């Protein structure tokens, strides 16, 4: 495939080895894989974290929320993994340079973080037990301790059937707003952020009543187009996680 795709595959492999060598993907456990590399939590203003290879240390901004710290850490770990791999690093140079190379490496580090926080096996186990549903999305976010959007993209990327995933919050039976969305492999239909969700829609229903719903419904495209699909909404603390199964 493309150079950026081969690099991603490789990054997913690096992250999987390091990950598979741990006792789970909890924070403290990710730290422990650090084979003689210092790790420090300290205030760093607006910067989230940094990796200093010469000093063999990873720095995490102690001022940000724990969710982003866990992420920033998976990210710097990826960064170290990438910089430790000479075949990968060289092929990148063969294809990029200057700021274009920095941005690509930043992108790979994000792909690596994800693979590390959300292993292919944990996602598949959830797809099996819960199906491609709001319920699964909700499980993955909690068990993985990552944001809804991280889970949204992880989940959709390993989904076989055509499905739309959405995270909704109160725009405030009250009307929601799509915050983030994502489609599986072959769906081209996208549900954009900003998209209002009607009160009568199962997603609004589930939230305002804190009751997992599931039933035949429609994708509420902001165009007015009402595409039928099976909907599974899993309501929680102020968000609702939804899947739209397209025939």
């Amino acid at each position: 495939p493309t150079a950026l795709a081969a690099a991603k595959a490789r990054m997913r492999e690096l992250a999987a080895s390091y990950g598979a060598g741990l006792p789970g993907r909890d924070t403290h456990s990710l730290m422990h894989g650090l084979d003689g590399i210092t790790l420090t939590f300290m205030p760093m203003g607006q910067r989230d974290g940094a990796y200093d290879p010469e000093h063999h240390v990873i720095l995490i901004n102690s001022q940000v929320r724990p969710e982003r710290q866990r992420f920033t850490l998976a990210h710097e770990i990826s960064h170290a993994l990438l910089l430790g791999d000479d075949d990968l690093l060289s092929d990148l140079h063969d294809e990029y340079e200057g700021d274009r190379l920095e941005q690509v490496i930043e992108t790979l580090c994000n792909v690596g973080a994800a693979a590390l926080l959300m292993p292919a096996e944990l996602i598949d186990d959830l797809l099996t037990r819960f199906g491609p549903t709001g319920r699964a999305l909700a499980e993955l976010a909690r068990r993985a301790d990552v944001s809804a959007t991280s889970a949204l993209y992880a989940l959709a990327e390993r989904t076989a059937p055509p499905v739309i995933y959405a995270v909704c919050a109160l725009s405030r039976a009250k009307e929601l707003t799509v915050r983030a969305s994502s489609a599986s492999a072959g769906v081209k239909y996208s549900l954009s952020a900003g998209t209002p969700v009607p009160d009568d829609h199962p997603a609004a229903l589930a939230l305002d009543t804190r009751l997992p719903l599931a039933q035949d419904s429609y994708v509420p495209f902001r165009s007015g187009r009402r595409m039928p699909a099976y909907v599974d909404a899993f309501p929680e603390r102020q968000r609702v996680l939804v899947s739209f199964a397209l025939p």
